[PDB]
């Protein structure tokens, strides 16, 4: 029965043609949720207690929209965001910084900048820049970000004409991507932002850089308690497409059904991720990337193509930056990948990459560092039989690095849970 | 080369450099919002009746906008209301040539007494199709064929897909209908609707390689029942509809009773330009090719040599002489980007074709020519007399030319250059 | 049926398990398609000889002007022509220049105007290094031999290099390995005949595999297992004929050399994995509006997909048949030609099967067209490539001459 | 670097554009992987000889039990053993049994198999395998001290190769022996038989040898024939893991010429080899795997093709990890580092193994005993030319001493 499951019938399949043929409405998905869902704060969702009830459907980024609201209002969005995700003292949720931006102007107002200061002072883990036209917007971004916010994602919106053809230069120096429909169908027409977001969902995947599909999704949750047959259509299809990350705006913003709308895209998204045809995509994704000399790169395919040929439960890494995951995470293995950091930003931001779950670890280092790796990896495998992972008598892969310290992730191992 | 013949934009247009990658996610990377789709719109557009677009005045709108198909839906409204909606359907295409098909959405569980009685007033009026409601399973279908009786023998019959039992049976329904209709409304309900879109993508598939029309339904763009424009869900729904593989895309309450019928059938037609350049054509074809069966009909023998040759040269389009639109159904089924230019003598074939995606009917009215070899040759350069006009072909594109020996029997191509 | 001619590999789904499908059981059935080029020689000058040549399977008759005066190779010449004309198969006459052992010799170009003036249907041109090696032999043969194939050998490392623009002026090509190996490394020629043969393929243009390929023959009756080997591999890289040296032109066996490469070829002509090949061929093939080009691959697609006995053509240069055989269409290309020569120079191309109508031209053109099918479908029942129900592939014009291919039918057989 | 080793052919999207890359000034870099199997006789039987042999690149004797008495097989182990020892080179040992035999499990195979395993032999070529109770008398016959010697199955018959999967189920491996199947099947059919288990070998991960007529010419000539370079290549591309030498250098005047010219061949073949397509084609048919040894395996091969590593180091007491690596045909060196002096012998069945015996106590800390292997490895591959300061190796080892292969490692050589 096992095989009867998450659509493995059609993941077998031998063309993409016949893989959609035995797309198949009872087979049930079983693997965790991996398609992040970032909600947008408003009046209808600021409450610690209705945050409380969206982090226990599924909200995994909290996205501070900077067009609306003074810096004390989104200060205490912050606050009731971090006392709801403590209340569960458990899951990491990313704080996000969306600019208001030009409203050829400059890169940044004098408003923008004061604004990323503002979120730098209070540690957001993320930036959303408005209408990035060029490198140098992104740039801009970074230097108002200035010293302290070195470590802080920042994900550029491609909102006009120009960000599009000059896609490729942004995506260089860009930690990641919104496609941010809403602008972006007006500002070319509105049958066309089907190609826009196809080529750099494609483009982000190809480059293993994040990417985030905006706007509309769900738009009619605003005001009914079940969406269009477009609407759940158009999540499912972001998911196919190759998003990381899928948003609402005034669904959870000031709609009447935030958190139905939070439960509506994580259930949308998870039957989604079981119908993705890893065989075509995982190959081409293979074809398509260059040789790599860096040893976390040659790791993490060697363990993806591990992982998927014994049907491996998860991919356990140990990782402190987020980097290791993220480069597990761009081969779209079907196992989740679990992401055993010390770092609680760490573990925030990762939600910006399809299929990582972090597990923020908070014990005191072991004397015998190899003692503190093997511990960490425990910690991964427990909590991963306790959430749902993981049983007795799967296989996952162990990721590990053969020194302390980020960069020297060079390890792969094959073990069995007991 | 090719570039002095076409042009220089002609390989920028067309989304081609996304056609010619080497793998489904370089086509996609690909992809160019300034690549203009120049061939025509191919995914044919069903629009509801109601009293937003039952004038004649706005049916001749709608149908410049590029309405295909008009549904009735007679879940509501008399016989009476229904035979006027029928009425001001075929004035407006008189009174302009475009066929318009009509198609009779039954009533279904709310085969009923009542559904007999629409089916026999739908032969009565002649319609086209029937869009038959919560087909369970082949015999349901059956139930329809009698209905519709001797007199609507020609009638197709477009099997909706509306419940659990529906999707399950499915391929025995598949096999004794014309053609299927996903009801994302109805399926929706009667499964969690985050499956909706498994179901959608499974049975345009399966329709895709048998050859037999399929239909997106419902909710496309919701929105513009009230609004001008469309959300971004809606346009990517309609989008990706026609990229899974469907033959025709439907407007409900967005044509039959909302504020901007006219501009819901211009957005799907604008849309479905884009999404059909779009079409990965390289792998669809080579998928469709490996799975189909060897055959021995000359017609379907001809037809995927005909888009073969279509595709090597750039084929402005595939002219085709029909009598039933079986013919052209087979040329369809390959998705050329050609155009599939249909020649019939038969009004209703005409109509019915519209079903298919990229057939483009034209109805010949001249009595047939002493000799048959100069009657074909004349209805050929009716083709191409009507696809100069109508902006397919200028002179000098390339054309392939399907024909037949005898007068079911399609069985020969010829590569032509266009004077 | 399908437990022969190697189907059930044909319909595996990777090459790795086309391979694992193999079957030694599985009989060949179509007709050999791969042609044998034999070198004439004292082992292989009597009408005699040539008569059982024929009948082995021996296409087209190599003379090798590196030795032999022109009173000899004119004997040879007529001694294949009484032979030929003893029954019925087309032969071709190629001739073999000898060389620079400086383009062309003052010997090769009289050579040449001898080939010229006794009518030779092909010049393999040696150690051709650069386009303009072709362009003087293609002067030397002046204005009445325009109609002659020009193959060029490719015997050295310059040649290899140069292969594009050698490729691009020549006909044709033979991939040379006896100097070639001389000239290069031993063990590197196999790397020069596969990318030449694949290359060739690409172009549409005829590719020829030459020497050693069964040479223990030359004393021995029977071939060793690296031979059988070389010429099994020889088909499968995509090589349209594969040639004899020594072992017909001096060998004690050379009617049973024919004999084992006539074997050898249709078993390996069966092991040929379509599926594959086709795709590649149409893939990298470029777009093109020449409607004889267009009507030539709807053809091949059009007769994979009803198991087509034949695809019937009438050709007059024999170009339509080679735009076809550039497919490698399992169906036989049935290649009818009012033309002698091109009857004879179609033994170039792989799978292209001639026949010359030799019937006066009906009043009505369309009926003339119409005969000449009706002569390929009789000839081919009576030939074997046709059964009575078989579907076929006609390929013709819309108007008298050659360049107007562009008409496509698909027919059964009754 | 990327101009050498075949590595534009190796990018290609298409076979048919693969073959239309290979270059011959592409110079092969990588170490020859394909081993090479030599009869030994009169030719090849002193102890300097054998040595000139074991530089050429003969990695495994092979002993002809249809000629010469148990005495004279005696001598020939002997030599084979001292020219081993007076240089490290590995050189296994095949006993071929005479099997049923007329000449100018019978009572004399079994002495054969008897004194096989008194004198330790490696392998058993086991002649005339019809079936797989033929495979179990074999293994009978070698008894218990004979547990370890691998069986490697002759296929040379129709009723072989017709029952060919239940003989390949209960072998070690094949040897497709061409010269009596040549004569028991038609011998145009011999490349199909070749093909065909080269392939169900390759899918199965168990090694396969060529043999015979190989370069048969060799044995009066100090060259090749065209067609037996040929058959030495497509023998490689074929995916055999070994190739032979009878005649040329058992009774030749060129033995040693021979084996270079086999080595030579081979190492262009290999680098001629499409791993694009090889590897994906052996990953979606072979199964999914829950043995730790063969998911570590095709993931330390990935890694390897990511990075272009010079080598993947495994630790292996049995072969056997490292034949798991072997079977994806990774284009760097597997390096086996081994206690197991026979392990390290019969690892030479399987393509591009290159075996490092390992002669040290264990370290007091098993740890610390592993990491010296390694390095053992990487200065043997130094030394050797596998690697160079900087490359990158793929390092393989297992979590417990004693089946138990379940890690690699990414590592840069200083
Ligand atoms: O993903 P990153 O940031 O490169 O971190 C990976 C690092 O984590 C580790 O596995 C453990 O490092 P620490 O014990 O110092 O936390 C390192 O070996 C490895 O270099
Ligand atoms: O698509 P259909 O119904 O099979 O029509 C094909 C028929 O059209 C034709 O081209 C013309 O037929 P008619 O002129 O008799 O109407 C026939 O040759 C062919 O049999
Ligand atoms: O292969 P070629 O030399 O172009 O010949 C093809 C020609 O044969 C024909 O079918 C017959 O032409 P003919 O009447 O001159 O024999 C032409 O229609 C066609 O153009
Ligand atoms: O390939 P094999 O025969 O299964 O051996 C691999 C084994 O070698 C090792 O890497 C080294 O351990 P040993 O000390 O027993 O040699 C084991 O951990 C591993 O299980």
């Amino acid at each position: 029965a096992f095989f009867q499951q998450q659509q493995l019938p059609a993941a077998m399949a031998d063309t993409f043609l016949e893989h959609l043929c035995l797309l198949d409405i009872d087979s049930e998905p079983v693997a965790a949720r991996s398609t992040s869902i970032i909600a947008t704060i408003g009046p209808a969702s600021r409450s610690v207690e209705r945050l409380k009830e969206m982090i226990k459907a599924g909200m995994n980024i909290a996205r501070l929209n900077f067009s609306h609201g003074s810096h004390e209002y989104h200060a205490e969005s912050i606050a009731n965001v971090r006392e709801a995700v403590e209340s569960f003292a458990y899951r990491p949720v990313a704080i996000a910084l969306d600019t208001k931006g030009p409203e050829d102007l400059p890169g940044l107002s004098e408003q923008d900048v004061r604004d990323l200061r503002f979120g730098v002072e209070h540690g957001v883990d993320i930036v959303f820049a408005s209408f990035v036209r060029k490198a140098s917007d992104v740039a801009a971004v970074r230097a108002a970000l200035g010293p302290e916010g070195h470590g802080i994602k920042i994900i550029s919106k491609i909102e006009n004409h120009e960000g599009v053809k000059r896609f490729d230069e942004i995506l260089e120096v860009s930690d990641g991507i919104m496609v941010a429909r809403g602008d972006l169908g007006i500002e070319i027409p509105a049958e066309k932002v089907f190609l826009a977001q196809k080529m750099m969902i494609g483009r982000c995947n190809l480059a293993g850089k994040p990417v985030v599909c905006a706007t509309q999704m769900l738009e009619s949750m605003i005001t009914k308690p079940r969406p269009t047959r477009a609407e759940t259509s158009d999540v499912a299809n972001a998911v196919l497409d190759g998003a990381d990350c899928i948003m609402l705006s005034g669904e959870t913003a000031k709609g009447n059904f935030p958190v139905e709308a939070v439960k509506m895209q994580h259930a949308i998204a998870r039957e989604a991720e079981a119908a993705v045809y890893h065989r075509q995509l995982f190959e081409e994704l293979r074809r398509a990337a260059p040789l790599s000399r860096d040893p976390t790169e040659v790791t993490a395919i060697g363990a993806v193509e591990a992982a998927f040929k014994c049907c491996a439960a998860a991919i356990i890494v140990l990782t402190t930056t987020g980097r290791s995951a993220q480069l597990l995470s761009r081969y779209r293995p079907r196992a989740a990948v679990i992401a055993v950091t010390r770092s609680a930003q760490a573990a925030r931001q990762v939600h910006l990459c399809r299929g990582v779950f972090p597990l923020l670890y908070r014990e005191p280092p072991e004397a015998i560092w190899a003692d503190d790796v093997n511990r960490r990896v425990q910690f991964g495998i427990e909590s991963g039989k306790l959430r749902g992972f993981l049983r007795v008598g799967d296989l996952v892969i162990v990721v590990t690095g053969w020194r302390p310290g980020s960069g020297y992730t060079n390890i792969m191992r094959v073990l069995s849970i007991s």
